[PDB]
RNA sequence: GGUUCUCCCCGAAAGCUAUUUAGGUAGCGCCUCGUGAAUUCAUCUCCGGGGGUAGAGCACUGUUUCGGCAAGGGGGUCAUC
């Protein structure tokens, strides 16, 4: 249970850091997200089919 | 901006790379927990290594002063077929 106390170990903050996107209501990038850049699945070709 | 009871153990980072990126984020580095594994790792002594930095030097690349020797160049006087 975060954000109950001093002596609870996980108060003021929930165990989410500083002010990132972690730390804000419904916060945080999308699967697969790197930074900017198009992410592996992206970078790498499609190959194959399904029989 | 704020995030509410307690105690115990360990304990960071503000770096790299990339980003319509630079008060954001991802991977790695660093932290924690768990499970494995080797006289694995660290320090010292001895041994075996590649350095080319500090310093120094002026053969080389350049730079710099003085002296000697001295072509050559410039100026003047004659002559300038
Ligand atoms: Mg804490
Ligand atoms: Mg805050
Ligand atoms: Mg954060
Ligand atoms: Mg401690
Ligand atoms: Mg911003
Ligand atoms: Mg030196």
């Amino acid at each position: 249970r975060l954000g109950r106390g001093i002596g609870s170990g996980l108060g003021k903050t929930g165990g989410r850091g500083h002010k990132g996107q972690k730390s804000r209501s419904g916060g945080g990038v999308r699967r697969g997200f790197e930074g900017g850049q198009m992410p592996l699945y992206r970078r790498l070709p499609k190959f194959g089919f399904t029989s």
